[PDB]
């Protein structure tokens, strides 16, 4: 199963790694995007988790826009993890870079409720715009699954453990 991770929480662990590294060695049940309400997979995660894809999950995206239209920021939808894990749950967190409301961190954090476990990163994070240690204590207040968190960089990592209450 996750190898390596601390543990912050009963249910929320925290490892230094790249996602998509993480998702082709274990190939969790669940791996999170964070994803934008379009499900345009161009930067940071989900750019990242698409190339990893070789495109087919903005293939499968794009049917999915076409058939529902976006989705709400604060929401998710559970499509196909390809070669990364059985499923992906598209979460979309605010993007405080678009002047989205910081407050709906909580609501896209609830949608990880719905999965026994889930490997993912920290919601609304880099590209996002919003504080990383902000993104962490509302996941560990909000998500009573088990979350395992991957964080690409290690100097924020590092950040995220030394500064947790
Ligand atoms: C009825 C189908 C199209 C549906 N409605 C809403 C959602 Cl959120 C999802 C999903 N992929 O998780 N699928």
């Amino acid at each position: 199963s996750f190898s390596g991770y601390l543990k912050l929480t009963d249910n929320v662990y925290i490892k230094n790694a790249d996602i998509v590294e993480e998702a082709k060695k274990v190939k969790p049940t669940v791996v999170v995007n964070a994803a934008n309400v379009y499900l345009k997979h161009g930067g940071g995660v989900a750019g990242a988790l698409n190339k990893a894809t070789n495109n087919a999950m903005q293939v499968e995206s794009d049917d999915y826009i076409a058939t529902n239209g976006p989705l709400k920021v604060g929401g998710s939808c559970v499509l196909s993890g390809h070669n990364l894990a059985k499923h992906c749950l598209h979460v979309v967190g605010p993007n405080v870079n678009k002047g989205e409301d910081i407050q709906l961190l909580k609501s896209a954090y609830e949608n990880f409720n719905q999965h026994e476990v889930l490997l993912a990163p920290l919601l609304s994070a880099g590209i996002f715009g919003a504080d990383p240690i902000h993104s962490l204590r509302v996941c560990v207040d909000t998500v009573r699954t088990n979350v395992y968190l991957a964080v690409f960089d290690k100097n924020l990592y590092d950040k995220l453990v030394s500064s947790f209450l």
